[PDB]
């Protein structure tokens, strides 16, 4: 509980941990749980104590009589090569609250970008991934892409059972099941709003098709909005590979961080300059003789001017043409300045930490997806996957383990401890 | 390409100009291999080439997906005109053309596209132009912060 | 930009706070009266402003304090 971080403590608490642990030599201390139902390992997992965690997960005790207390046994070393045999007793998500499911599902610590790089956690995520999660995730991407192309074709070929029944029933069933899935996912408590938006798009599709079946011709709006939103939601599934991961997540960073506040201030610009210009206008005796007519007209022209399609004509039937021209030049200049300010905000600030934030968000979303798929599978298939092996380390321990080969040329040591004398 | 074009010119197939002009363009592009010899030209040519291959291509893919989705959306929002040319977003390819011109800044924003829900159509169009603007900004950061180091 | 923005904002906030400080009457200002009382000397009882802190680096046998019983 009191272990904070090396920069503020010099990490004596890890030393005292080792001392007190191997002094009372047994699993008495690590096995008890507190009134929150957590063990010291699970506890350091619940909080964000990375140092204590990195110690407990990979703790090697090389003394003979206390070797059974370790959670990493170099069992195979021959030279600069070696095969550390980590432990997966309460880390492998096969318990109520594992260290891994805690480290991934605890979003109120804000340090996981480091904790999910620890000794067995990182490679266990990697192994679960390459075993089943890559396959299930790519399958989900393919199903969603086909559902999206079917929404697109249904939208294009709206009525101005070949095209109607097949596609409409398929989108109905897919949308209803994914909506129930996302909704029950909401009921658990830029990280996980994709549940919100997926559920919203699915309900949009289902409402659109139900209204199409019903006596309401206002279904096309819902349908086309659902299509544009599903194509937006493809952003979730383009988190996968390194290029698309970085691309999608920095697009998200732009969209949410900066362009939104830029849009807010620009809409304030629009409101103010629109009311000003429409207040400067004079009614034409040929009212269409000046495009800045009603308020909404002026706002439209100002929009087009920002994008570069409006027209600058000094004869807007003004009463003070110089002042009106001044206000209009002011608006275009200031929105130009807001464009420049946005450019600097996204070209100087994020560019430093974009590489790191992209990677940490990629990693956290991969952890969440892997652990979610892990639940989506039945007990028998999960036991059929069962990352890790068996390994004898004590008189009779035979606790699960996870081999990790390694190579280190720096620290040469006469090997003294191993499980197998002969390297396999 | 050049040899096939000139052979077809000699042959009895007068659809050769396509091959010939495309070959001239491809050669003027292959001038890159020779303008990556001199030092200033080496740096210039190869940072152009790294832009082209690294980033504008993925930008083009995602922007093509933008175009396709927004084109089918807009063309599914349109209503037939009884003066069918009374709305530029007519057939699909027409809508894609206008959306391209909007991205380069040549299209026309007229709210009266013979829509049935003009507010929603205008919303989708503003969404497309804003999102392709955002893709331009994202591309700009990807080529102005990352590559500039190495 | 990151540093200049914060320094100019901090200057502005200080100016606004001290501004408002004067905009209020004497009675209300005395009703605010940041700080508390505290006895340090034989009879000092000057104003003071508590600040809790946490430092794990420098361990020292504490020798000086006003209230031996920590509250
Ligand atoms: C890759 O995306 C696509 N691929 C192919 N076709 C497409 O459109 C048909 C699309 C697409 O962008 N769809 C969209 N729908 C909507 C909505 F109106 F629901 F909000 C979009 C929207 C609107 C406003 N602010 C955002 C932010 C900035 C938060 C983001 N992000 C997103 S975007």
């Amino acid at each position: 509980t009191v272990a904070e971080d090396f920069k503020t403590q010099n990490d004596f608490v890890k030393r005292m941990y080792d001392m007190i642990l191997l002094r009372s030599g047994n699993w008495e201390l690590e096995t008890t749980r507190n009134n929150d139902g957590l063990t010291p390992l699970q506890l350091a997992a619940k909080m964000g104590k990375a140092e204590i965690l990195k110690y407990i997960l990979s703790r090697e005790i090389k003394e003979k009589r206390l070797r059974s207390l370790s959670r990493k046994f170099t069992d195979w070393a021959y030279g600069p090569v070696s095969s550390s045999l980590y432990d997966l007793t309460n880390v492998d998500t096969t318990t109520d609250n594992s260290v891994l499911e805690i480290t991934v599902y605890n979003t109120n610590i804000d340090n996981r970008h480091e904790m999910l790089t620890l000794e067995p956690l990182h490679t266990l995520l990697h192994m679960k991934w390459k075993k089943f999660a890559k396959h299930m995730f790519f399958l989900s991407f393919c199903f969603y892409f086909f559902y999206n192309i079917t929404l697109t074709l249904v939208s294009y070929y709206r009525p101005r059972g070949w095209l109607q029944l097949l596609g409409r029933m398929f989108v109905l069933i897919w949308a209803m099941c994914i909506s129930v899935k996302e909704g029950i996912a909401i009921f658990l408590l830029s990280d996980a709003w994709f549940h919100f938006v997926f559920f919203i798009q699915a309900v949009l599709v289902i409402l659109s098709v139900f209204l199409y079946l019903f006596a309401y011709k206002e279904y096309l709006a819902c349908l086309v909005l659902a299509m544009a939103l599903g194509w937006a939601n493809m952003l979730y599934y383009t988190r996968g590979f390194q290029s698309m991961s970085m691309y999608s997540v920095m697009i998200q960073k732009v969209i949410l961080h900066d362009v939104l506040k830029f849009l807010f201030v620009y809409i304030v610009f629009l409101l103010g300059f629109g009311v000003a210009l429409a207040s400067l206008i004079e009614k034409c005796p040929n009212k269409d003789c000046s495009s800045y007519g009603s308020f909404s007209d002026a706002v439209l022209e100002l929009f087009k001017l920002t994008i570069g399609l409006g027209d600058l004509n000094i004869q807007q039937n003004s009463k003070y043409p110089i002042l009106f021209l001044f206000l209009l030049i002011t608006y275009v200049i200031l929105t130009f300045v807001l464009l420049l300010n946005m450019l600097i905000a996204l070209m100087g600030e994020t560019v430093e930490n974009v590489s790191k934030e992209s990677e940490r968000i990629w990693r956290l979303q991969r952890a969440r997806t892997i652990l979610e798929f892990e639940k989506m599978l039945p007990e028998w298939l999960r036991s059929r996957f069962r990352m890790g092996e068996l390994c004898k380390v004590a008189e009779d321990d035979f606790r699960l383990c996870l081999r990790i080969n390694e190579v280190k040329w720096t620290e040469w040591k006469t090997h003294v401890s191993f499980l197998n004398e002969d390297p396999g």
